[PDB]
């Protein structure tokens, strides 16, 4: 465990509202300060009732069935707490509690779900945010040319998504950041 | 320029960090174009809250919000959550269309949590996206620590001064940390 390591996380949910929707997939990984992936955390399909899944709208049904997540959710024997604990067991081996900001894309949305369903995991992060989307939004406005250089697949698969976020930040470090 | 490309910057001050137990006590907004040129300043409003609520603030919040004079402004304010939300929207509608601008600011996800809870109409005025200036600071802190000393923050937690400072901080990074 090193206080300089960063915790990256991505979730998939049944919808956008924490009050009615639930977490259906979680993936985490740890990188050093230079974005080298040191280890992949568990990729867990979080079990939720069929009733909950039946509430998903068209976009969510199309998206989460195409990735095969829905089937994994129904067969999952790990609910929110079990997934939270498994993730914490992993993180404790690489990063001390309260040291790493939450790293990801449009990460504020994921954090809302962490606050409501996985508060212990949420508390493991430092207050700070490290949202890669900031660079994309700035480039979109100040240097659009580099936008076509990196393409997001938009498959909404937790582990592929978070690894993609790390690769995206690395891309901007080279093409948008002046070291 | 097209108003649809204008950016909405916002900063709040609260009685604490928990949306369930704390309340918004100050709100400030401003609008810039895509290149950070400030086009107009929104209202800076001390949001009225009960003395009971204020009495729940911890040491940090008491010191911080009394030093800025916010507590006194809050007690004398005649504008609660809804009134402050409506006044802010009255301003924003004059400069940016609904659902176009991402929420702009620093560690902005924290502020958004309070908007979702107490000012959902204002929260909905923003596009889904986030534009958090803190990302650049966090990257500079790890890849180019030197530039951090070139920009000093006041840390007084005054809504309008804070949001203007956030725009200035971003402009600073565009000049010293971004490769255009
Ligand atoms: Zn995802
Ligand atoms: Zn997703
Ligand atoms: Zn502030
Ligand atoms: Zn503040």
């Amino acid at each position: 465990a090193n206080e300089n390591n960063l915790i990256w996380i991505d979730l998939e949910m049944t919808g956008l509202d924490p009050e009615r929707d639930r977490i259906i997939e979680i993936a985490t990984l740890v990188t050093d300060a230079n974005l080298n992936i040191l280890a992949e955390g568990p990729t867990i399909a979080v079990h939720q009732s069929d009733e909950q899944l039946a509430l998903m709208d068209d976009w969510n049904v199309r998206t989460h069935t195409a990735s095969g997540l829905v089937e994994r959710v129904k067969a999952s024997t790990m609910g929110d707490r079990e997934a939270e604990l498994a993730t914490l067991e992993f993180l404790k081996q690489w990063v001390p509690a309260g040291k790493s900001p939450i790293c990801g894309n449009s990460i504020g949305q994921d954090r809302r779900f962490l606050f409501k369903y996985m508060p212990e995991l949420e508390a493991y992060f430092h207050y700070r945010y490290l949202d890669v989307s900031t660079l994309k939004e700035l480039a979109r406005r100040w240097k659009p040319e580099i936008l076509d250089g990196f393409t997001k697949q938009g498959t909404h698969q937790a582990m592929d998504d978070i690894r993609e976020s790390v690769a995206e930040l690395a891309y901007y470090r080279e093409h948008f950041i002046k070291l």
